[PDB]
């Protein structure tokens, strides 16, 4: 009664008997979603009783269908067909595809759960005869190891690499008010082309004190389009960025004197705050979690996260969700060991990041494995986690990732090949490299630069604003230097002295487009 | 039969549960009425109303026998029945009148008190006879504790309320360990008022020996004079002269103080440099293990930093580790006037120890004063008077207060004319240098040289001298930086070679800073 | 403002932790007010002294908007605070005299009394106003329950003492299962003197509708007609006449009553033969889950031997199962007053319901009486009296007192003039027939006749005229079987036959034992 077509997968409540709230019922919670926007309902009834369970889908079958929405089992095939239910889930230790098929014909929706691109080949070594699947797990308690949009992607990849045009695909596991946007913003197709069908929910729906309500809210994030996760215009911009805009950005930055919570190594830290105040703003080193609430707080408070500290994940990520509470700027620096692939793949899913910022090794490693290969590798690492991606070297390269904070259900009409990519040379300076963290206090000063954008400011100008003056800085030191120890502190003199005077007309480095 | 102005509150004792085998609550109190207990408190939360009349009937006359009344506590009828000389409640046992009500005038009243609020109605209600102030340290004997600080804001709102009929005593966590910073830390900001005893239970109840435990909280309490650190601290109206500060830097060349840091990692090393350019030695040493063994050190010193990774535990253990021994602690109280949580931290670091010398910028200084030029001059004064303290607050012009008042106290008096606003207050100034403040814990070095000028100092050495000569040589050395520099990054390499060069040749004749009176 | 006189200890209601959710202190005082109780105390022994001022002031108004008065507790300052009406204290809260000075006259004291021992001091005190008598039964809510046994005793004493003055009420355990006999048992030994009141705290304060709970209350406590058993408890001056003692004879075998024994081994076959010789059936059950359908059963009948393994458990379950139903017991306390263990046991027993007749030889009935044959027959009508019931002593003579006063009661009146002294006691004998104690359990299986004889006895049949038809019956046989006996073994054998033969032929006319005013 309901053809494969006419399935809306915008809200997909999944149900779970033994969650419900004390003066509350299944029925009555599923019928809250149903006036607020749920638009497909599956039945899980992963112990009750398999006579409880149809008499349970019977009577929510009547209620999904009066208000004209179909009805899934995940996953008992048996009272699938026993009750004629409109679809089954099933996942990938359940009941194998073809075997059902051949027991409900064609017709019927069958849901797979999907956490790895090969269960996608799979998937499509099968044809049209699987019809949505629900991607892995993004960390639930309703369960009984999570993947993060990255996860999401390499699965929705394999969709488009296979073009299994047929198969739709829903989001699920942990997904609340405080990720979803993220969720459907940065799990979309590398090629742009295809982003989640729609988003699944067991708990923020099933177990709450108000169904009704938390439905609307789940509603207008999926039905939105765009998600501002940042307080600084993310316009696009396919112009240089002129020595009006670094100059206004660089007043700007002196002005607000932006505050620049550093979580970073041993080794950064003094270079690293003395960077930042030779740049005109102030620097806290915090790394105490019972404090990054009050700091984001803090006018242009901004963030610059560094790996391979030792504070524990929790305190980052916890310090990374305070600052996308406030939408102010997080700037993110990590693979050489399994220990540090983990650790910081980890932090990718805890939040939405304003810039990324690595070598030629990082941005390849986070680009999933030459000049134009970095020039790619850079293009995709902005892509994939909608950010501006910054890759360091003789030459840097800076791609704007963010898309306008646009996101639909179709993906984004762009893809990991057309974004905008400028680069920043200023002839070899090997010394550059003869002194510790560097790169990390060209984060610093990226930071600096994006704390001082207003509203009406722009985000990638910024990056490619610090990425100037950093490299403009280190010219003029490699100058005046007589080996490594001279070096760095000429370099924070030349960066001084440089945004004391605000003269970019001046300066070395030369801004092209890849 | 007393009459409220009989009553002595030097040394109060509060009485059971916890009492040593072999000994009667009798013994202990006889042992205390013997050897120093002015005045006792029956307290008795859980035992049969009977009992209590007869353990009450029997102390009232071992008590009245060496002429000290005997209060009761939560308990109005017991105290009507054998006849008390007074009784003590909370702000949850009775109400003050109802009990005004039944026992007439002349039984006394105490009353607990732990916030200004209450001293408000306390007021209200005119002439309650005492009170005991809050619990100050924590006890194991509601609110949680609040230390000497805790303490002031309750005597300021007497003195505020000109509530003069309302004695008070300390109470809550007194050992020996602590009494004579409480009883030194605890007067009113305009000087004039001063807690009237300090109260115990566990400190002698529960003692083996009640007889020696209460001869040294005499001792203790009937003293005037709190020696914290082993260096001078008589109070100096004349401007530090060139001939002294050219002492001090002497003095800490050759005894090369070791100096202990603990604070933030941004600090560590610029700080470490800071202090061997000065000729002494630094450590930095966050482990409680070691304390104990590096504070016996000759001259050894701490620099205490804020925020610094360390757990609460090991800076207590340091804090009590140097006063110990009576050597000079700086604290450099980071921007915790910023978030709750370091207001937290710094709140309870202040309550551990007594600290030689307290720096902080405006910001700093202007939160720890419980908040221009005056302002600031008028805020360092109360900081280093609220602290008992030489506090420092830096700027285009560093600012010196001393509150130390020469390690005087006294019961009730309770300072030697000598209020929040007339410390001597001195200024250090050389122009201008911005700069100073474009490189990072350009304060926290401040704390390094001070603590370096401080550590070398003698027995017969000035700590408020020491501090001037220290601010004198860091701005001294700014002025000197400022000036050979291209940025902020050579700035710092400079200021570094400039203390070196500077302590190298003590010309103090030669430097930039003018010192003045505020 | 009450005066002594003037308080109506009806129903005497105690107050909090243990209130029911969505309820209130308030609220359930309320019910109760509304529904019947006529005097409030405030009991808070673990609350601030300001919360229950507060709680009490608020209560102390709705109190005396219903005209009745409040009573505080182990607090004499809170109840002159908030100007209560009276107080009540224990034996270990503050002594007598000294509340008495701080509280003046016309102030309500109330004490707590478990012995009578308390009630002489009480009385060297002359006019504390009064008394709530121990706990009587387990509470939840020092000395252990006493039972109405107990509760007598010190009724006694003030009646001994004259103390006039002092009322009683009696409190711990009071449920509507207990409240009629507590009221119906506990008079004073000479029929003047009952409780005044019942006390209750859990029976109202935790119940999920304070308001029915109290109605109920109320009813059982002005009713003054305790229908214990389904047989008529009339007072009976006339000797029981042959026409009566063959119409109990009739009834019973008609009836056929079921005969539950729960007695020693000894007597299980003796007992079982003795009591289908009297045309009835017996049942040896000792099963706890059977003994509610049990004693269902028309007629059903339970005969108590103590010493019978039965743990005390079942024991109480089964005279609650019978007294629930309104089926009579007889109890054969076994010489019971010979080791203290047997006496613990008995007197428990006694506590858990009431007996219709109370069975023993010379040693128990004096046991029981808490103490040659005017003894003995004052001390029978001790026994029946002292537990309300029909008391039989056996010896060659047997004496059957009757204490029931027909299930009277009223609150401190307390007795329509009748005393242990004169309740109508009547004997039984057929001159020396020693051989009867020359077998096992002869006592025992009187009470098996004395119980099918009470057994069989319809609506209007008469509790006492059973008692004694069972004895005739028993005694008679006995005079029989010793004259055609050779011996113990062989009299065993004829007393059976006798009864079997003299039941099949009701001539009572023909037996031989003489029926006797006292
Ligand atoms: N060979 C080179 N020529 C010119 N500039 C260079 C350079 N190598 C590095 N830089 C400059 O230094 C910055 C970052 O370079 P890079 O990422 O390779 O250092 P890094 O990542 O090893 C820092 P860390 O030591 O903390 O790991 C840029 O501003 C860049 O222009
Ligand atoms: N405008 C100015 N003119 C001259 N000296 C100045 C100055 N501003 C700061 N200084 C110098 O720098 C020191 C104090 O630094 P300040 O109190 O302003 O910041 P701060 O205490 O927070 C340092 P940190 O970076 O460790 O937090 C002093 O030695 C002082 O004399
Ligand atoms: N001297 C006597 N003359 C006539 N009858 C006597 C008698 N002594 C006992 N009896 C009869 O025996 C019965 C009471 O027994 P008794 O009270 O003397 O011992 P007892 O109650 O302890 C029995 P058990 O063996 O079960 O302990 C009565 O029915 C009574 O009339
Ligand atoms: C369409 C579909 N995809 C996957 C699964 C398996 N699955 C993975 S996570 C999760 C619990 C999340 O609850 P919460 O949103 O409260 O964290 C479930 C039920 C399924 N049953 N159906
Ligand atoms: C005069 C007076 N002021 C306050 C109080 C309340 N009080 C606060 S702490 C303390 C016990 C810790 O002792 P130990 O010595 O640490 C007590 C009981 C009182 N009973 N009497
Ligand atoms: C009038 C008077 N007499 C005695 C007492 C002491 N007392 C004995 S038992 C009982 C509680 C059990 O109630 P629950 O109903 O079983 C209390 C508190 C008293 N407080 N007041
Ligand atoms: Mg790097
Ligand atoms: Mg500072
Ligand atoms: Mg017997």
């Amino acid at each position: 009664k309901f053809s494969k077509e006419q399935f809306d997968y915008s809200l997909y409540l999944v149900t779970d008997s033994g969650m419900i709230p004390e003066g509350k019922t299944l029925y009555g919670q599923v019928e809250a979603g149903l006036q607020n926007g749920v638009t497909l309902v599956q039945i899980r009834e992963k112990d009750a009783d398999t006579k409880f369970f149809i008499e349970e889908a019977l009577q929510i079958k009547e209620l999904c269908h009066a208000h004209n929405v179909p009805l899934i089992i995940n996953d008992r095939i048996d009272v699938a067909m026993a009750i004629g239910a409109d679809g089954i889930h099933v996942g990938q230790d359940d009941m194998p595809i073809p075997m059902i098929r051949k027991l409900v014909g064609p017709d019927m929706v069958i849901g797979w759960s999907v956490g790895f691109p090969e269960e996608v080949d799979e998937l499509s070594k099968m044809g049209p005869d699987v019809d949505y699947i629900g991607v892995g797990t993004l960390p639930t308690l309703t369960k009984k190891a999570p993947m993060g949009t990255a996860g999401a992607i390499r699965v929705l990849d394999a969709l488009e690499r296979n073009n299994a045009h047929w198969c739709r695909t829903v989001g699920i596991g942990g997904l609340h008010p405080d990720n979803i946007e993220r969720v459907l913003y940065q799990c979309v197709s590398s090629n742009g082309k295809r982003s989640l069908d729609g988003i699944c929910v067991v708990s923020d729906i099933i177990a709450s004190l108000d169904a009704a309500k938390s439905t609307k809210i789940l509603r207008g994030l999926i039905d939105k389009t765009d998600y501002k996760f940042v307080n600084i215009g993310l316009s696009t911009k396919n112009s240089l960025t002129t020595t009006d805009e670094i100059q206004s950005i660089i007043s700007n930055t002196l002005k607000a004197r932006p505050l620049v919570q550093h979580i970073t190594n041993k080794v950064h830290q003094n270079f690293g705050a003395n960077v930042t105040l030779a740049l005109g703003s102030s620097p806290i080193m915090s790394e105490i979690q019972s404090e990054v609430n009050d700091l984001a707080a803090i006018p242009h408070a901004t963030l610059l996260l560094n790996t391979g500290s030792v504070a524990p994940p929790e305190m980052l990520k916890a310090a990374i969700r305070a600052y996308n509470d406030v939408k102010r700027p997080i700037v993110f620096d990590p693979s050489a060991t399994e220990t540090r692939l983990l650790l910081n793949n980890k932090l990718l899913t805890f939040g939405q990041f304003s810039c990324i910022k690595g070598n030629s090794s990082e941005i390849l490693g986070l680009a999933e494995l030459s000049n134009e290969l970095l020039i790619q590798a850079t293009k995709i690492v902005a892509f994939k986690y909608k950010t501006v991606a910054v890759c360091t070297g003789e030459f840097d390269f800076i791609a704007d990732g963010t898309i306008e904070g646009k996101y639909s259900l179709k993906g984004t009409n762009t893809s990991v090949e057309d974004i905008p990519c400028v680069a920043v040379e200023a002839g070899p300076i090997e010394i550059m490299g003869d002194i510790t963290a560097s790169g990390c206090s060209l984060g610093s000063t990226i930071a600096c630069m994006i704390g001082g954008q207003p509203s009406e400011g722009n985000l990638f100008h910024a990056v490619v604003a610090g990425v100037m003056l950093y490299k403009a800085a280190g010219k003029i030191a490699s100058e005046k230097c007589n080996g490594s120890g001279s070096f760095q502190v000429e370099l924070i003199d030349a960066l001084y002295r440089l945004t004391r005077e605000n003269t970019p007309v001046t300066w070395a480095p030369k801004l092209t487009h890849t």
